[PDB]
């Protein structure tokens, strides 16, 4: 809270530090004139200023410093209602006064925004390098963000009364439309052309907005948006893997390669070295023409070849707890498949991974990265359903599990061989019960081996370590 003389002398010193090519002298006269009166407005635009003084008149409600060479703004007056600072070289904004209604800082070098007050009605942040936004106030009816580095459309809320709202997010890096935009009324307009959007969300946007019986928001968009495919985004072994490219099932088994990116390379890692892995990965990973049930399969095909070696010979305790995780994952996939029915702009794999990471803590899914439309209720129900199906189905499931059948195939025979030798049921009772209720209405070939392998898993090989 400076005194008149402090303002004057601070501005006089600030003037003598003028870089040539700027009108600091004129700004001081406008600053003094602003102080001398009760003036709510201060305009220092188009003077090519290289900086503002530290202390600006504390009572002003409008500040225009557009078209200068500013890299920084000082602490803005708390009574500020409208801040025009377009066409500068700003790297950061200060904290915004709480009563701000308008913010024009387009054509700067901004990477981030401070907290937007609740009073903000209009905002122009276009032609910056912003990567993501804070939560936007509801009073915000006009927002222009053209040509930034945004990755995500913000989830709007339908205000209780309908007012015209316009959002320009064109020429960004947005890749995912949130399901929330269909809540909004027709009085709101969204511009998302020139964004790297999926062709799925494109075709969804096409289908819904190109229907009669559509009362949502006006969304403006443009649908205009073999072997050297695998090692690209993980560099060197593109030639090493080409030796394997001259083989079977590589056109739909490699082109279909659409945190996670880190160890998709560490799953690339041993399929790289050993030919045993994807002599059989491409087995059912190319004839499935849902990609989370497959992604789980190649997890399994990975895990059977390890169990083929014998990592779980005496350590079946850690094999069992891993099947507990992988069972809850394959329940989560069915949760995911159930939800994508109701979502338009995402497919199962994305929803699956949303469930996996948002629940990795609560359900102890170690094999998950610690990073959409998934609410808080479908997280609660997802846990309630996996926990109950776990209680009812895990042991039957683990007895049929692949990795464990492998460690029995390697470690500890007898029972394993005996189990296979009890194939009497597959011919002494398999023809009568074959359609014994298919006409009273291979399903029992899965029901019979369940019985024996669970029976094998009655007098288990796990009661030798414990």
């Amino acid at each position: 809270d400076p005194t008149y003389a402090d303002y004057f002398s601070a501005w006089d010193k600030w003037e003598k530090q003028a870089l040539p090519g700027e009108e600091r002298d004129e700004a001081v006269s406008r600053l003094k004139e602003c102080l001398i009166n009760n003036s709510d407005e201060l305009r220092l635009d188009r003077l090519n200023l290289s900086s503002l003084p530290d202390n600006l008149p504390a009572q002003i409600t409008l500040l225009n410093v557009s078209y200068n060479q500013l890299t920084n703004l000082p602490e803005l007056p708390v009574t500020l209602k409208k801040l025009y600072s377009a066409s500068n070289k700003l790297s950061e904004l200060p904290v915004l006064p709480p009563a701000l209604e308008s913010l024009q800082v387009q054509h700067n070098e901004l990477e981030n925004l401070p907290a937007l007050p609740d009073s903000l009605l209009t905002m122009n942040i276009s032609y910056n390098e912003i990567v993501s936004l804070p939560s936007l106030p509801q009073a915000l009816k006009n927002l222009r963000a053209t040509r930034n580095f945004l990755t995500e459309l913000p989830a709007f809320s339908e205000g209780n009364n309908p007012v015209v709202r316009e959002y320009f997010f064109d020429r960004n890096q947005i890749s995912h439309i949130p399901e929330s935009i269909l809540n909004l009324r027709n009085e709101c307009s969204i511009h998302i052309s020139d964004n790297p959007l999926s062709s799925h969300a494109l075709q969804a946007l096409q289908r819904l907005t190109s229907s009669p019986d559509y009362h949502g928001p006006r969304i403006y968009f443009s649908m205009s948006d073999a072997d050297a495919v695998t090692a690209w985004f993980p560099v060197s072994q593109i030639w090493h893997a080409f030796e394997h490219e001259e083989h079977a099932n590589t056109f739909s088994a490699f082109l279909d390669r659409l945190g996670f990116r880190e160890q998709v390379a560490a799953w690339l890692e041993k399929l790289s070295a050993s030919a045993e892995l994807r002599q059989q990965s491409f087995a059912v990973a190319a004839d499935a023409t849902r990609v989370a049930l497959t992604w789980n399969n190649l997890r399994k095909t990975l895990l059977v070849h390890q169990a083929s070696e014998g990592l779980f010979d005496n350590d079946t305790g850690a094999l069992l707890s891993l099947g507990r995780e992988m069972f809850r994952l394959e329940i989560l996939e069915d949760i995911a498949r159930d939800k994508v029915r109701t979502l338009h702009f995402v497919d199962e794999i994305e929803v699956y991974l949303a469930f996996q990471t948002m629940l990795a803590e609560k359900l102890q899914l170690s094999t998950a990265v610690k990073e959409s439309g998934v609410t808080a209720n479908d997280l609660r129900t997802a846990e309630a359903m996996v926990r109950s199906r776990e209680e009812n189905e895990f042991t039957d499931w683990f007895s049929l599990w692949g990795p464990w059948h492998a460690v029995l195939k390697r470690t500890e025979a007898d029972r394993w061989a005996q189990a296979e030798e009890q194939k009497y049921e597959m011919l002494e009772n398999e023809y009568p019960q074959r359609v014994a209720d298919r006409l009273k209405a291979a399903q029992v070939m899965r029901e019979t081996e369940q019985q024996i392998y669970r029976q094998l898993t009655d007098e288990v090989l796990a009661l030798r370590l414990s």
